[PDB]
């Protein structure tokens, strides 16, 4: 079972403008093959398909605790896409709004304009090419090894999509989030090689860094790495999944320092709120009667 | 952000063996177009992508906290598919097997051969006919009603299929998981129901029960609903979304009696371990030095 | 626009007792790459996007009265389906039936679960294999001549697949369909054929049969013949695509005699009611209240 | 079975220029998963699989009979999409086009380059993302009431995407077209809405306009129903389907007026011809020779 | 079984600057229905699934051998699209490229984003629409005559996508590459229906060109022509397939000629080398220490 | 550029009987995601896409040289499906047959339709479930430390499927096949583990067996390997890419000897000939009169 928290994993600054085709390149690291979407679903079913739960509980442990983390990585990003597309950030009613004006005239020419179509302004379960995320983007064989081996990879090779994103643009909101998913995708790919170290003898984490750029050089990066946050790993659990720290120990590929397992999640963010759109109906054209009835349920 | 509990929403019955159609049936429940993926990422995206988060925090309390009831929704399917594919259920280690002698044969014949191939006889992210659950299957318009209108409509459609798939198979794993998931799926079209008329005026909870049979006339669904599970909207969350009272409030369309929030999750069962299955080299093909790499990690 | 005729092409036997795998074979001949499906879309979308609707008339009648015909095709191997998924075709109430029991039970191990769970025992959009139906099965390129090719093509390959499905199920229902759509499928590969040669001067319609097997040698087509279907264009219109004579003429590839263009629709036969089968909830799971409010309708 | 009448369902104004990204966006009303393509086969598969034609009469009727409406609906939407893409409409010929001159250049750019490839500057069975229709966006359970709930929120979603492209293009032959159907569409929701109140009691119909914006409110759309249109459910069939009536009765969710059967199709208006395109190849590079083949016909 | 030669089938004018939107359009070329992927799985397949390898011979060393030939026009379509995304073609190193200063800032806005997010600036196995290639474009019958039809419309579609992509880009290198597989496949088109024309007796070379435009107008195509290569179907094999000249005999479609068989593959030119992009960290962000690494292996 | 040799990779045994089945089994070691046209489509594009093509030659050399051999990979894996398919293996003409009879029959109830429907009782390329290939099963990042970490992933993962399909079909045609595949995929993925040793000092090839199963227990596997064929790297060119010695040099995973660089192809085996199938009209329902054809062709 899983409990919410109302709040991201990290603040965000928020968006001064619309940046349409930004949204739609910040897509391909939600909904891509390597986007959230996937490093979530993955550790999802494989803890689920998960055999030898308790023989090998501390590898059992990693999976299911970092697939946990990912349901809050798929919100962060599609934060940063809602924050991308947002009109009136924060507000709850704008008046005047008139279709025939054609308000939407800019969508016309975007690339990905199922965002304003399909989407009221909003973030979509797809990619930079509009392709809709799907299951075979998942691999679960039950075979621990293997399975290993595919994070290790899988999370690599996310984080060569998230630097690609990153130099195609210099919108704060998105290398914001994208500084800090860097840092965790980090762990999370330390923590799988690791894991593979323990289980083969085989140095995985020497491997590091893949593709051959330090995420110190990445400003957004090094700002949460000097605050510490590539040494945790975070155990976003009550009370299970305890013995992370079995796995989860020794050096950081990033600095070679001492890592560490935190008992709980991260203090976070407020949640982000598009504020009202009148052209994308959303969420009314006018809520201002709906906005009525909510305060009068209280 | 989210937190894990390792345990299922509900104990689950142990199987007497492997039925590999039946949890070919049982997927269109997980990853089919109608599958608790579906109800899970509808609900999760539409949460994400809310404006007016505390303009109408009533409605986003809602529909944030029935995505969070969704995550173990699709693990409970998962478990249950899992548990009809698992040939050791309980079991760490099986030694002899020899991949000579075609120790799948069986799998062959079945119809989701992919459950042995790209599975190692584990659920995987589809339907009944092998088609890979995916985006598309999720509507978020930004618009509150008419993703509340959907919702209505994908939580009675969804019951439709776990009608159907539970004349299919016999099962008691099958079986127990569709009767509670009927009855939650049942909590939260009558929560949207609910949330519709508070918005439109429209009667919407009194539509059901679609189609028109009664839980009740389920026996595994009737037993969770002598217990008082249809009553019950659980928070899901340690101090947040706690005005799901506002909506969630009034009659149940299953027999009228009132009904209630309840602070946190249920207590529910232990999660599924399918096993050692040496055929399928999940975990391993002989697990021996693994566990005991593992023994070794605690000292 | 279009019209509708409550009538199916042809009238269907009634089958002796549910075939669901006769009936997943068949959905190839509806939902796959080369079913009715892409027939229809295929000339639907040309007979759309066709340029010198005026200046090339003949042509532009030719495809947009067959894209009509395809029309009752799609019908017609819907209702086939149908009817080998049916419990009790032509009856309205069947009372006593209790999920319980497991009643779709012999759907846990059919090769399409589809049909009972997201269908109500009947006809989906997809093919044998249990893929949908996609857009990208029609080809509409805009010149003339390399659409009628691929036509001619997309008829003779639509031809092989109903002949091999022939050879898989000996149901009537499904050879009767069968028979009537292979010399259907027939006139307008010789349609397309006759316009090619008219266009280009290569012979097209001397390539014919393929596969090399007369549809004389299927006992059903051959009855259809001997009606002489092989030698009618109906012209599926009020008024409109008068002129499907000036390509619609001369001899027919089967027996060179002389083909004729038929004014309006055949009288065919009487549409399919699949009946209640109440496992599937369909058209409810006990449709007595319903039948009296349509009843109470009428006063 | 079928018949076609070489008319669409109304008049068009003619295209004074060429607008590919309008016409990408205007694609998603026709092979989007809530376009006509999904209005269309959901009807007519749910009209193929009906169970209880005689005994639920009434209600198959009115399946079937709007399913055939929507035929036409995928004709004058495919029409738009091709006015919008013609270089010449109307015109059977173009001489002087040469290939190395690089004519469709500009196609290089533009959001749908299928648009140019794959079709000859014409319609294609796809959405605004290129996403070719697929048979998983019909919905066909077999039971009545949930049918009907599932087509009265397909008609309110499909609703809503019309206003949206309404608001992304100024286009006139676009904008004619979405006024048209936001009508018509309209009377398939109200119709569908009364099926529903009929069966279970509950007033789907006075959940109606959504999103909360009326359609009198859109000039196109008000032009239609000044002219009453959105009181008529037309019977598209020569002798069947007679009993609509029984269902569509009552008031209209647009102005509360009395709404009515009416035998036959509408008028309608000439069909649409892009003309030549040299550089598409269609007809023909150079035509002359076929029409003299044609004439000949004759 | 197979072997490769490195080398081009024809030698490719090099890139004087990157084109994108141009790549976009081209890969229609390369995983588009009709691209050379297309042409390449279906002869490929077909000749696996042949039945009468030895009683149809001179059939089966056609498709046996064309599909061979297939291999190096997705080899040249790839190349040729490398070559439109290439930033320093042929220079193994370029030093000072930073992250921070969004280097990919322009793929932000072009069509194809994946080029440069999934890919390193390469080619992918998708379309125009970034739609991948996918196995149910090709048609295996089994049925020697209904594959052979297939094969002929195959190839006269592929042409008229090749025609249409001509005319939205007039960079040097994709029409170098579409002059010459213009040609190629013009043979193909020509062996096919002369392999039709041998089992049926119906003239289906008398059916060219389709569309209505000779080859001869395209100035690249008619540069090969002069050459000669539409005479030539060229045997890509060591000793295999030699009945070829049983069907490629007789006129040519194009200038009604005698064709030939060349024993062994056409000459070719050096394979393309996209060189060093730091952005998409391709080879590496910085070879330098991997060049040295290769250096020392000798 | 590329040239073909008319034979197989290795000889085939000939088959008792059909199994269509097996068959669709062994679909997903050509079509799945990590079959063949897989390894083929990633190394064939890598190799398109390679930067440093002289810089980083022996690298180059390498996934050029591979994925060249994945050509014969995928035309070995169709040979098979082919013979387990094929009725009539090795005979030119039956006659006889007719469609009435329903000579199809039995595939009416088998998983993989389509073999018999969009095939002539052939290979199709599409996976177990009838999924076809797709390109997103694609990976060529331009980067080629990250691009040889995938390729090692991708052998070992291809290398479990063929296992467990080995564990589903005894068909001793299947099982060769896979014997062979096995020990060739060994080699690539113990190559991809050298170039990843020299480039990163990270030892991949201790992380084989995956999974820890080893190839001498698959009787087939042990065959081949006793003939040496786990040390071979096959140059499969007639002048190119001649330093594959740089990379491919040291011990085996599998057995600890030095492995060699082949100059060339081995002689394998004659390639497969499903022969006629008249009510798959394949190639033709009655082939008489085309082989007379084609042997006037001669003169």
């Amino acid at each position: 079972m899983f409990l919410r928290i109302d709040r991201l994993q990290i603040e965000l600054p928020m968006p001064k403008e619309q940046d349409p085709n930004a949204a739609a390149a910040v897509q391909a690291l939600l909904g891509g093959r390597f986007g959230e979407m996937s490093t979530l679903m993955n550790y999802m079913y494989q803890s689920f398909n998960f055999r030898g739960k308790k023989a090998l509980k501390p590898y059992y442990d990693l999976i299911a605790n970092i697939a946990t983390e990912e349901l809050g990585h798929i919100e962060l990003v599609a934060a940063t896409i809602n924050s991308l597309l947002a009109k009136n950030p924060g507000k709850d009613l704008e008046e005047g709004v008139d279709p025939e004006s054609a308000p939407l005239g800019f969508a016309k020419d975007v690339r990905n304009a199922a965002h304003f179509i399909a989407g009221g302004a909003n973030s979509l379960v797809m990619g930079a090419m509009g392709e809709h995320w799907n299951g075979e983007y998942v691999f679960t064989s039950g075979n621990l090894i293997l399975d290993l081996l595919h994070n290790f990879f899988l999370e690599v090779a996310a984080r060569t999509h998230k630097l690609r994103v990153y130099e195609m643009t210099d919108n704060p909101v998105a290398r914001e989030m994208i500084g800090y998913l860097l840092v965790r995708g980090g762990v999370h790919a330390a923590a799988y090689g690791k894991a593979l170290e323990s289980l083969t003898g085989v140095e995985m984490t020497k491997m590091l860094p893949i593709p051959k750029i330090d995420n110190s050089k990445i400003p957004e990066a090094k700002k949460y790495m000097d605050l510490g946050f590539h040494r945790n790993l975070y155990r976003f659990s009550p009370e299970d999944y305890r013995d992370l720290g079995l796995i989860w120990k020794g050096a950081s590929p990033e600095d070679g320092t001492e890592v560490v397992v935190v008992d709980g999640p991260p203090t976070g963010g407020p949640v982000f709120d598009a504020g009202h759109d009148a052209a994308e109906f959303a969420p009314e054209f006018h809520p201002g009667e709906l906005y009525e009835i909510a305060k009068k349920l209280y």
